């Protein structure tokens, strides 16, 4: 097990210091700081990497206790960063993201207040440093973990997200099935600096025991409330997938390839009744800003094949995508979107172009898109295309695919492959926006390599020992 | 070493033949047949792999010995596809492509009548199967060639050819330095059915002994007549490397990266002259049209780091690569023109329209670009992306990038990595330039997906031992 230390020779963990005026809080932004040779000043990257060598029985340190007692005791009917920025305050969450951005507190706000970024932070993650995800900011990658195919320990179910985040991840999606999901999903929220999201369909179906038909609206909001008070910090729900829209399917090459997708279809089809999460939306809603949970709002009619790209039935849901947030945020409900999927390079502008027009700029989250479907074994790669240019486009969270999509579960190596590739599109992407500081990251690199400062080119870079042991 | 056999189980090579109406001759064209099971029609592909199992002491068969002797009895005053073409004259070689494409064969000889597409094809080459580069057929991959750290037999050399070819590199380029270049090409070429590429100033500033200052255009002169005498079919020359552009480079982060560039500006700068090969283009032109060695415009000035991307200086010298291009035509000698290099995602638009404009729209090949700086080791990927989108933009042949870009020489599994990261790019391209028939290749494999034929799913991917292995 390699240490920040051997993973990124040359480099710190820092913390920036700034004040919340309104209440006097002291918050510790982290941040990696690279240092470098020959006169040249340290370069100070972003760091999710979190707090290093805590014992997993023991749990990271609870940063935003004294933020959320505060509000508690000053009172509020709800509970979320859109309710708090519509109402015209900064939160310690919002300033501790512009300061992990570099941007003002103010514009961070009015962001979050027009639902075009969103601060996914429910109030029992206490454990999180605050991050955030939107078009104006940095774009971010998540990484899924899930089971393996022996029963994990805490410090191996534990070190599955130390490992994405220490090589970039800034989100996690906790995707576990079987008998001991809210077990595990606690030992991940209580050592979890970066936000942690679920599907929540999937624990319901265990609740019935894996069979379709016995879902219902009840059982599924008990593990929505039982998953909140856990601190999940953002649900995927796939409240679009209309009874409707199923038939629109019926030609396509792969069907439908989503889990969630798939599971709310079968139910649907089996009673000819509306999908039970769009008919109760709005209770939805009411839980989630009591705690702040951030809704996800699935796409289970995602192109699983370049054939079936761009659909109607894609579109359909993309269009009831929209309704859904626009009534989230009439309750102060942050809301992301779900995207594609496998979609070739020429039909990737009318995905950003419908999906910023239709859901009203809400931030978007593309799995990819794969842009061929010719290479299993190498899909990071193919998906890497995709994703750096709708990330380009506008797309503000990337959800990673790794070089064993299509064909098995990813080892180490293969979460480590895929993160890295999702860095590389995400940073692609911010060059490509002209983001704010971007390119002081490629020139300080370039700069080494032009003056043959070897170790700090390394040092410099996403992945440090590779480069060192390719050179050596 | 795997065979072919083991590297695309279920696949057999095929020919199919088709008769030269002009000469009577008789052409077996290549391809690859994937079997496939549940009674899906097997499926047809692209093979650059070329004849297996030859000795290399004996080397490949001369398949084009009867057209060129043909030709050469008929009598010609040049004998360039170009020149053929513009006399209204469908070769060999043009229906051989044209066959391999799907496409017609006067939309083969208008293409490259009218310098849209080139066929490297020296007659002196007769042991290639002709392919097609040009932005109205198939995108093409390059894998480059060159020394490995210990001297290598003929068998070794001949199997990097092999091996690069068998994962789907379109040419070759032999970058060989050292005091055994001759012979170690000519192992290459009578070993190779692909075309073989160099950059002759590299051999030149070898026969003056390393010394930049010791090259002119007559120890320049023999050195083409050598190579074109052995059948290389395309010169990368540096010829738009011009002295007044080399003061535009002052300001660089990265400065000039390309070798051969970089050897020019030296000279240049020494005795304060003309580029020799620029003043003697008209020279070498008479050299190329007794042979038909295609001539690949360099770009001795491309960008090497994101700071320099699409700088007065890249662009200074893509001017002179279009006047070059004009001049070259004039005596029928087939042309495409170098390109980038590092250049970030929303610079490249620019790259195409400026390209396609000053050059008439000559094909053009471009080594990656790489998208960003940040991730050496990672530079297929980096690049992948870039060459995706140039690819899209009409980029007819990609110059290949492996893991060890930046960093050191590429083994066999970087070789592969690289090629595979290439053919992604290319085919994505393809697909975005709605390429008839492309997307049937990705329908095959999402079909076998879909139905859960996994043998076939592997069978129709580019590297189906990886996939399978993965799998298992
Ligand atoms: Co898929
Ligand atoms: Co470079």
């Amino acid at each position: 097990i390699p240490s920040f230390e051997e993973c990124f020779p040359k480099s710190t963990k820092e913390h920036k210091e700034v004040v919340h005026e309104e209440s006097g809080h002291v918050l510790k932004v982290p941040f990696r700081r690279v240092h470098l040779s020959g006169g040249e000043p340290a370069f100070d990257n972003y760091d999710t990497s979190g707090p290093q060598n805590v014992n997993a029985h023991i749990g990271l340190a609870k940063l935003r206790k004294e933020w959320i007692d505060r509000r508690e005791k000053l009172g509020t009917p709800r509970y979320t960063q859109m309710y708090y920025a519509k109402q015209g305050i900064i939160t310690e969450e919002m300033l501790y993201c512009a300061t992990r951005e570099k941007l003002d507190p103010e514009f961070v706000r009015s962001e979050v207040a027009r639902g075009r970024a969103i601060i996914p932070s429910n109030k029992k993650h206490l454990e999180l440093e605050p991050m955030i995800v939107g078009r104006k900011f940095l774009v971010k990658v998540n990484a899924n973990i899930g089971n393996s195919a022996v029963a994990s320990s805490i410090e191996e179910e534990v070190y599955k997200v130390q490992w994405a985040t220490m090589w970039g991840a800034d989100t996690i999606m906790d995707l576990s099935t079987g008998r001991h999901i809210h077990e595990t999903r606690e030992w991940i929220l209580r050592n979890s600096a970066v936000p942690v999201g679920t599907v929540p369909i999937y624990q319901a179906l265990e609740k019935v025991d894996g069979i379709a038909e016995n879902l219902n609206w009840e059982v599924f909001r008990e593990t929505l409330i039982e998953q909140a008070e856990q601190g999940v910090d953002y649900f995927t729900i796939h409240a679009g997938v209309l009874l409707r829209y199923i038939p629109l399917t019926a030609k396509r090459l792969t069907g439908i390839v989503s889990r969630g997708g798939s599971i709310h279809a079968k139910w649907c089809l089996a009673y000819h009744k509306e999908n039970f999460a769009y008919e109760h939306w709005d209770d939805i809603l009411d839980i989630c800003n009591q705690y702040d949970v951030a809704l996800s709002i699935g796409d289970g009619l995602r192109p699983g094949s370049i054939y079936d790209a761009n659909d109607t039935a894609q579109f359909a849901e993309l269009l009831t995508q929209g309704e859904l947030t626009r009534r989230a945020w009439e309750k102060d409900v942050q809301v992301m979107n779900e995207g594609p999927g496998h979609v070739p390079m020429h039909k990737i502008p009318e995905n950003m172009q419908k999906q910023l027009e239709w859901c009203n700029e809400a931030p978007f989250y593309t799995l990819g898109p794969l842009t061929t479907d010719i290479a299993p074994g190498y899909d990071h790669i193919t998906s890497a295309i995709g994703a750096a240019n709708i990330g380009a486009l506008g797309t503000a969270l990337l959800c990673y695919v790794t070089p064993k999509e299509h064909l098995g579960l990813p080892n180490r190596d293969d979460v480590k492959a895929g993160v890295i590739a999702y860095k590389i599109a995400a940073h692609a992407a911010d060059l490509a926006k002209q983001h704010p500081h971007a390119q002081a990251w490629d020139d300080a690199l370039s700069k080494a390599r032009f003056e043959f400062r070897w170790m700090d080119q390394f040092a410099l870079s996403l992945d440090p020992m590779t480069a060192m042991s390719f050179h050596d």
